[PDB]
């Protein structure tokens, strides 16, 4: 595999239809998932030259570890629908990659399973019923060693998918959310600041003043986020919002993105406008079902090297540096 | 039906071409019917997170009457060409849905019938031949139980409709103007006002000035609008004028917005961009011709399903805080 | 024909490949050509509502007459390319529309018999060899009842034409230089000045201070335009140009401009950016070629009515209120 | 050949598919080759009308030599994979033409045999393992007669090019490295600033303080350049920085430009935004690979033929004059 682009081919000739179409889809008109593309697309980075890289390093210090590249595996429910191993693969080879991968509460395999496998997990809430049953995953996943909770706030509810509903699709019998919903607010938020000593990582903040309010609720990071397109239908593009939050956080707290990143170079932009890091998700599921764990490593590995390749053109000795690039909207 | 354009497709199949024609085409080369469409799509809404959401409601006051949807029925004419029960059945399904109906002036069946429908009927005016009887018509509307009057004012005379012309094409035997013209001017408003107490609401404003001076006039509001593109080939889409003319009226009247409104996401934008409510045309026709009065229901339903929706991954209780939202403009 | 693009289609039927590619094309990648239609496209008018229009009129004053529309014939070399009547087809057909009609230095008739057939005959000039004879032609042009010199300044030499080239495209024997070239100057156009009291009206103007030079060298007139695309390929549309001229001449001069009108609402458009009137050149030839003086006929008759329709439809009653309207950049 | 698109279309037809791939490929997903394409096809130019153009002249002076245009051939590696001359053919018809041919590092004829051919050879220098051998071939450059030195700035490894990936592209057996790498930084420029009284030229600046410390460093130009797209994937335009690197320097060395120029159109909008000259490096390969010498000898007649055309249609009698030129943003 030479590019991203090479491991959806695979997966799409392997997964059933449905499936394809669960992983791939967005909301609505997928207004929100082609956007994320189309803004990628419009970046272009100005390079810089003659910089010495005797010591090009793509590590980050991230939520006290470090981490091998300014990556992490975004949460993607129900991953044996891709593969028999599920996520156990996919964290084994994101273990062996050095990036962290973030455990979803609606896991096909239970989060301490998963926790088990090592490297850096991350555990991803989404709020339950009552605010007991919430902070008791919280507890769980503490007590099994992840390291972050990543909260997902933009999901009062689920959008609504009209692939999935033409579809008629719904889950196998074989796969069952293995770790066993309201909607969520800074209330909730707070709830869980309070119950845990892990930085707490809002995903799914687009305004401004909802970034400046997660650095005072006491967030340790946020993932700027429209969820890959598949809730609001019509939202913005995290990373056209990216500059503008980074600004307003001041070093108050990690500022992730994700949406549409499908290359080294795609991290690069990402970076030059602000991001601490990055979240991939579907490329990470088209690796699972093409190949299984050893899918993933390739594209770990692919994109291991796009990275280095693209911050040395660039000339950035390290990712910090790579945050110092300007960028210039161009046209296609 | 999961989306509006699921009904156009159905109305496709089953209308006569010409008749289908009429229905989607515009003035001219058709340029301002499709930018009603690229207005839409280029703005991007900002969604809120962690809001409480406990009693989302869609509803709002409009013209002294609460409604279920911050949208209208827009005036069509001679909806028999469309289904045989015509305006009586889009009235009704209307009705049932809370949403306000606008009883045209070129209706196929008379404004007293389809008042007696019941639900918050309006009515649009055309100004005739002499001031004596455009005031009569009005006069009907208001004894019949219309709740406000929707004067069109883009209408000196009809656009250059070159789908129709091509066609060569003319109503049915069967369908006539069943509540039975000359250039509206800024007197004609005064008469009309001077002559009811409802609220005259002038539809098709696009420049500020004439916003401005439609508050001054007394309007009770404003539908900023270009017939759908089928007056002036060229003219502006509404949704590009609408935030400055909100500002420009700040509060002294209901703006209400149409053109291109294809989904509950859509009816986001326009009240994110300010608008009070939005009026849908084409496709409550497409729904009216694939299945009658039971296919306008189908489509309010969905309608109102994708407008909950919408708010409340957005963040949004209720419309005002819709009309609260920042938004952004992107590309394709 | 109810658009100008039925008798662009009826044009390519009947004319054979070559001339057809005579006069469609343009320079190089045709970049300019493409342009001039992708900038009017981009322009959307704001219409004004609810004004008197008892008495629309399309009629101005140019060059001390009457004309019918804000429009004349642009020069179009070698028009027995086109029809075997030529230019007397084509100059019959303006003088009964009212419009008037630019006789070429290149017309396949001779000039003094395309000025008898009346009108309002304006006269087109290239620069000779030598200064007498250019003046012989303007003064011939005079003697004959020209009522203006329309200088044609962005020709040094005519611009790489590939069709042509790629055609090996030529003159039939049968059609031929009937009035019988070096680059002009600023004082070509003081020698052409002093040697009439025609108004002088430099056509291919781009930049804002020739525009201004223009004006003080004693111009009655200009044309922004890049010559249809014809000659350098890249040149900025002069509809791009108009705004910013209009402005810097500050009514010193009339301010025309051509390129790509194919309708009334594009004269509109022209118009609401503040020019004087339209020229329209390959339409006219494609009336021409399909159906000789009864063609350009029913063209003028269609543009008539599409400038009465689009001014009207935007509340305008004469020509001076549509300069007054304001435009919005759009996309696509 | 009209264009140099002809001369694409025809090497197309006589290369091996790798061969061709080589050449046309970029790095990564080929957004930065695409955009060079997109930056220049949005600029146009805005012509001056009515200028002396007794004695027009496309002559410019750069690093102590006159050159018949503002052009010269782009260092590209390896010219015996296009055709059994190799870099001796370019040379010829380059030096023929007046312009200057930069020989390669990677050449695959020894740099003295290219320069023993005449004209105004530059030398082109990739860094080498070390600094005395690097050193040795800036010596044996100018032992040889070559006029300047342009150091490549930004490869301090080469980009990713899937084609060649994808082909698993390598060089003949009959293809070598016929002179016969480490990372550049500005101490390595300055030891070749110290070991030579040639012209030090970067190649490759995109940032304008990167342009600046150039000045600074003492060199004598720069070429703002993404190195055709094959460096980094995302690169902006050098296009696009030109007019900024231009004011930055403020005349304190050349600024030259490549990337996707085509035509002499290009090279009038290129020196309107400022440069001083520009390269050219695909379409010189294209017309070695159609026809050897004679080839590109016909395609140097015909950017001659275009440059002076666009210059004179523009108004400008000199290069300088073109540089004066204003220009506008335009779309598609
Ligand atoms: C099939 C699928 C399932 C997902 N499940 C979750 C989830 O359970 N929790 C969550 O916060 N995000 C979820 N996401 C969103 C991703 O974490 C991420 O925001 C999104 O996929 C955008 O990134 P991409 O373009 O790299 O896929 C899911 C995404 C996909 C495609
Ligand atoms: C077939 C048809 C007939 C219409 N008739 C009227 C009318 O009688 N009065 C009026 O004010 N608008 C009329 N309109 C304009 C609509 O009220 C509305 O402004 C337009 O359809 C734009 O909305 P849409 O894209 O939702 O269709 C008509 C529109 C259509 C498509
Ligand atoms: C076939 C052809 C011949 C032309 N000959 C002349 C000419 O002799 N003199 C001149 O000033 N312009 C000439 N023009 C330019 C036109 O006057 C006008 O500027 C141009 O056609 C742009 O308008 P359009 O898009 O309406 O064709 C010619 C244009 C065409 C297509
Ligand atoms: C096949 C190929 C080989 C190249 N080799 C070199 C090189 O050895 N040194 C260098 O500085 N640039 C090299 N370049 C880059 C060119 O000098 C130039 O920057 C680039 O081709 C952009 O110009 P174009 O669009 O005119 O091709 C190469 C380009 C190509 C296509
Ligand atoms: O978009 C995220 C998701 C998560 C679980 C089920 C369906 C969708
Ligand atoms: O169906 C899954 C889900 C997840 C979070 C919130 C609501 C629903
Ligand atoms: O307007 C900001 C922006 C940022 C990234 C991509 C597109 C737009
Ligand atoms: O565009 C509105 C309309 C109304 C009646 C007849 C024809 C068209
Ligand atoms: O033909 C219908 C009509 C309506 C209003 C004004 C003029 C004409
Ligand atoms: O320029 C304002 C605007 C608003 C909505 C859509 C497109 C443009
Ligand atoms: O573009 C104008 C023209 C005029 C005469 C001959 C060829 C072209
Ligand atoms: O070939 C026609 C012509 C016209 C004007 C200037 C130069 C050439
Ligand atoms: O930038 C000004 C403009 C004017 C008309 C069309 C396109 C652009
Ligand atoms: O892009 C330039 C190049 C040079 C030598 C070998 C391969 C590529
Ligand atoms: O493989 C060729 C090369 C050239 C310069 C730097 C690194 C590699
Ligand atoms: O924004 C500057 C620019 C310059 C040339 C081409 C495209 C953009």
């Amino acid at each position: 595999y030479v590019s991203l682009a090479d491991l959806e081919r695979a997966a799409r000739d392997v997964l059933p239809g449905e499936i394809f179409d669960f992983l791939a889809g967005g909301s609505g008109t997928e207004a929100s998932l082609v956007a994320n593309r189309t803004a990628l697309e419009r970046v272009f980075v100005i390079p810089r030259m003659l910089r010495d890289l005797t010591d090009v390093t793509t590590e980050i210090d991230i939520f006290g570890r470090r981490a091998a590249l300014p990556m992490a595996v975004a949460p993607v429910a129900y991953q044996r629908l891709f593969h028999p191993e599920g996520e156990l693969a996919v964290a084994r080879a994101a273990r062996d990659a050095g990036v962290p991968y973030t455990i979803c509460t609606l896991s096909s395999v239970s989060l301490e399973e998963i926790a088990a496998v090592g490297g850096r997990p991350w555990f991803q809430l989404f709020w339950l019923r009552d605010e007991k049953r919430s902070l008791d995953l919280v507890r769980r996943a503490e007590d099994a060693g992840c390291e972050a909770i990543v909260f997902t706030v933009d999901v009062p509810w689920m959008g609504r998918r009209l692939r999935d509903m033409r579809n008629g699709f719904a889950l196998p019998e074989w796969v069952t959310a293995a770790n066993f919903f309201a909607p969520a607010t800074w209330e909730s938020v707070e709830a869980v600041r309070a119950h845990t000593d892990l930085p707490v990582v809002l995903k799914g903040i687009l305004a401004v003043e909802d970034a400046r309010r997660a650095v005072d609720a006491g967030a340790g990071g946020i993932v700027v986020s429209n969820h890959g397109g598949r809730q609001l239908d019509g939202a913005v593009p995290g990373i056209e919002m990216l500059g503008e939050i980074v600004a307003a956080v001041s070093g108050g707290c990690e500022v992730l993105v994700d949406g549409g990143i499908r290359s080294g170079g795609d991290v690069l932009k990402a970076t030059a406008l602000g991001a601490s890091a990055v979240l991939v998700g579907r490329p990470v599921m088209w690796a699972l079902a093409a190949a299984g764990q050893d899918g993933v490593r390739q594209l770990l590995e692919l994109l291991a090297e796009e990275v280095r390749d693209a911050m040395g053109l660039a000339g950035c000795e390290s990712v910090g540096a790579a945050r110092r690039l300007n960028t210039k909207l161009g046209v296609v």
